[PDB]
């Protein structure tokens, strides 16, 4: 989308973005019963329990995208798109977001909305 | 579509994944690019950079496995009697009729 990444420079953001994603599910696995967190080669499931369902958010690497999957609202693919412009002209200063295309909404604002997790 | 509970379901998902797993472990072996993970639900199957990944899950409130092909998308698969077909059900995806067996051959080339 938006942004001009390589296939190494993809999985240098997605990796840092779901490392990050992991160790904010790893506190909500520990205060809920319910709530498992599993991660392996680019692959993170979030089994939410019972009545909510599971969630998967995975790397599609071909496609430089993140997708998931969600028990409540379905499936979306997620592009690194430049959303702010930073400090300069620079695309060093660009701020980036994992964004749905086909709504402009971003991944953080799904997990907010449905899990309650702010990144 | 089948009138089972969530306690029937958790089987038969569990059954036909346990199938599956062992099946794609075999494709593991003999393609160099293939690996396979099997944890809480989901199956995962990275065929490789080319290719991309392949996610199949349990979705236990809809009582369905889920599918995301990097080829073709996502499916939502019901477990479905058809009055087509005997025995001495399957999983279906019901906007077209078609198995997640059939598509898995198709894309795959696994032959379940």
């Amino acid at each position: 989308s938006m942004a001009d990444i390589t296939t190494a420079e993809y999985h240098r953001l997605a990796d840092e973005y779901l490392d990050a994603l992991l160790s904010r599910l790893e506190e909500l696995q520990d205060e809920r019963e319910d709530v498992d967190v599993e991660y392996q080669s680019g692959v993170l499931t979030l089994n939410m329990g019972p009545e909510v369902g599971t969630y998967v958010i995975n790397k599609q690497p071909p496609n430089k995208q993140i997708w998931l999957s969600s028990p409540k609202s379905g499936p979306k693919r997620y592009d690194y798109v430049i959303t702010g412009e930073g400090q300069n002209e620079k695309q060093d200063t660009a701020v980036g977001e994992w964004v749905y295309l086909r709504d402009g909404s971003t991944l953080n604002q799904l997990l907010l909305e449905e899990i309650g997790v702010d990144l």
